[PDB]
């Protein structure tokens, strides 16, 4: 039985003020760097032991010992994506009914059917990049997130966003992304009550109406129509599910909307960035990856059996998410009294959170060369230990998204390396901003055509 290392301290306020910075998850990973595998870290609220080492890791991914918990931060997310998929414990009954009537939707079968409006939307960026002129460059995590938003809109909703078309953000989006800006940092204060915060909570109301009422419209616009869509709101409205007979209710069809707009947002296209970032730096993987995507993208239009025939784009879009795992964090909690790793007693109800960036250092799994990008640890997949490589979480609530986020990224990622050359023009500096998710900030490339037409 050991004691568990802890940060530095600032008084009454414990370990809080750690969290009082624009990179949190960056800061949580150089103290991990530290202090090893666990340490805890305490607020006056909440205490929470963060696990870096894979020994560790596996043992709270033991879902008969550990079940997720919700955040702090994913608390207050819950305020505008309530009972969703994401931010519902998996003892609510809306967890598991949702869950049984989505997983169909999201299967590697279904991404069939989504593929020719992930193509839509793929077509479009490529079309932006062919028009840029000479002297121009692209704004990477800005094109991709309206790539990967316009994406989800349409599949999920048959809703065109245009995010092409706009320098400002839909009037959704504006409210989307600053009710997620208040969620994140509500918990960071020590008196969340003052009055200096007052305007904070009015405009978090507000947005939140903004939310519900574009999405509350979609859907009675839907079910006022009788139009059948292949969409999973078609699949919410008409899906019962097979365990309680049920069908969603129209408040929790919102809830799940909310939250595929957050995931389409603000994750696959920070895998897109992350991997162009990796793809400009190291060139020679930038030319094994562009030389499968023109041996295999042989028309004018991929097809899904092409973009499953891009082997190695896969494997340089989990490296991406080994280095930088977009969504760089879930939250585990206690069933009941146990022991972790032979030595850290734990009460039943005790919060760990998985840092996802330091398992995927842990060089007892990886070797030492672990900053290195090397698609090549992917190409024989079975060789990864159990529970070493988790960006898309773990278990029975691992993310849903995942078949259709690495269907996307690998067809768009593949279109790109068929139609152009980059060049890292500016030496780019990897930036990285932290909203719920992780993005390379201010990330700038220039594309030359190949001269290959749609
Ligand atoms: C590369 C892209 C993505 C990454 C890295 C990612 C990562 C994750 C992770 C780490 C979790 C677990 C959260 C936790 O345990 O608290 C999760 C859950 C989830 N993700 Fe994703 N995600 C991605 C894309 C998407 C997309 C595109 C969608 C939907 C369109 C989506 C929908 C969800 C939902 C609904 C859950 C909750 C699942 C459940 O608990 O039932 N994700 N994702
Ligand atoms: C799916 C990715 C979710 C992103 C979460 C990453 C945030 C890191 C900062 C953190 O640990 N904050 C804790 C402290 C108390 O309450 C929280 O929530």
């Amino acid at each position: 039985i050991k004691e568990m290392p802890q940060p530095k301290t600032f008084g009454e306020l414990k370990n809080l003020p750690l969290l009082n910075t624009d990179k949190p998850v960056q800061a949580l990973m150089k103290i991990a760097d530290e202090l090893g595998e666990i340490f805890k870290f305490e607020a006056p609220g909440w205490v929470l032991r963060y696990l870096s080492s894979q020994r560790l890791i596996k043992e709270a991914c033991d879902e008969s010992r550990f079940d997720k918990n919700l955040s702090q931060v994913l608390k207050f997310v819950r305020d505008f994506a309530g009972d969703g998929l994401f931010t519902s414990w998996t003892h609510e009954k809306n967890w598991k009914k949702a869950h049984n009537i989505l997983l169909p939707s999201f299967s590697q079968q279904a991404m069939k059917g989504y593929h020719a409006m992930m193509v839509d939307i793929a077509v479009q960026l490529v079309q932006k990049w062919e028009r840029l002129n000479a002297d121009e460059h692209i704004e990477v995590p800005e094109d991709m997130t309206r790539l990967t938003l316009d994406t989800i809109g349409l599949c999920g909703f048959n809703y065109r966003f245009n995010s092409f078309y706009r320098d400002q953000p839909h009037p959704f989006i504006t409210s989307m992304v600053r009710a997620l800006d208040e969620a994140m940092n509500k918990p960071q204060r020590a008196n969340p009550d003052d009055p200096a915060y007052d305007e904070n909570k009015r405009q978090f109301q507000e947005d939140i109406k903004v939310m519900n009422d574009l999405v509350d419209k979609i859907i009675a616009d839907r079910k006022a129509s009788g139009e059948q869509s292949d969409d999973l709101l078609t699949h919410m409205l008409n899906g019962k599910d097979p365990e309680t007979g049920e069908p969603l209710d129209d408040e929790n069809i919102r809830y799940q909307i909310i939250t595929f707009l957050i995931a389409g947002h603000e994750t696959t296209s920070g895998l897109l960035s992350f991997a162009l970032y990796f793809l400009v730096k190291n060139p020679h993987v930038l030319q094994k990856a562009a030389e499968e995507a023109a041996r295999v993208l042989v028309d004018p239009v991929p097809s899904y059996k092409q973009v499953k025939q891009l082997k190695y784009v896969g494997m340089v879009l989990n490296e991406a998410l080994r280095l930088w795992p977009t969504a760089p964090a879930f939250s585990l909690y206690a069933k009941e009294d146990t022991v972790l790793g032979g030595e850290y007693p734990l009460e039943k109800g005790d919060e760990l959170m998985v840092l996802i960036p330091q398992l995927h250092r842990d060089k007892t799994i990886w070797g030492d060369d672990v900053e290195e990008f090397r698609p090549e640890r992917f190409e024989n997949p079975s060789a990864i230990p159990q529970h070493a490589f988790k960006p898309f979480g773990n278990g029975q609530r691992a993310c849903i998204g995942q078949q259709f986020a690495l269907h996307e990224a690998t067809l768009v990622l593949g279109m790109m390396l068929k139609h152009f050359d980059f060049e890292d023009h500016t030496n780019y500096e990897l930036d990285i901003k932290e909203t719920l998710t992780l993005k390379p900030e201010g990330f700038v490339v220039k594309a030359k055509s190949k001269k290959i037409p749609l």
